[PDB]
C-alpha cells in the first residue's frame, strides 16, 4: 500500500541561487528532503544575524540575497505558509 500521501518525503533540488545560500553555511549536495532545506535556512539566518535581536522571530533581508530569493524585505518565522511558498519557489521537486 503506498505510504500516505501526507507522510511521503518532498525531496528537492535547490536552483542554482538558494543552492549558492546552502552552500554558504556548509550544504555540500544538489538533492535534499524539504527539512534539510529549512534547516541550512536556519543555519543562514542565525549566521549571518538577520534577526532581529529582541524579536527574534523577525528576520531582515532586504540588503541580502534571501530577500532576492523570498522575493520580500522581511518576515516572521511565524509565518509558516507563506515561508513555505517562499522556499518552493526556489527549488525543483524531484520525482
Ligand atoms: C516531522 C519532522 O520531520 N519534524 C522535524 C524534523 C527536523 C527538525 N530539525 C531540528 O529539530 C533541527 C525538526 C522537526
Ligand atoms: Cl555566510
Amino acid at each position: 500500500s503506498q505510504i500516505p500521501a501526507s507522510e511521503q518525503e518532498t525531496l528537492v533540488r535547490p536552483k542554482p541561487l538558494l543552492l549558492k545560500l546552502l552552500k554558504s553555511v556548509g550544504a555540500q549536495k544538489d538533492t535534499y528532503t524539504m527539512k534539510e532545506v529549512l534547516f541550512y535556512l536556519g543555519q543562514y539566518i542565525m549566521t549571518k544575524r538577520l534577526y532581529d535581536e529582541k524579536q527574534q522571530h523577525i528576520v531582515y533581508c532586504s540588503n541580502d540575497l534571501l530577500g532576492d530569493l523570498f522575493g520580500v524585505p522581511s518576515f516572521s518565522v511565524k509565518e509558516h505558509r507563506k515561508i513555505y511558498t517562499m522556499i518552493y519557489r526556489n527549488l525543483v521537486v524531484v520525482n
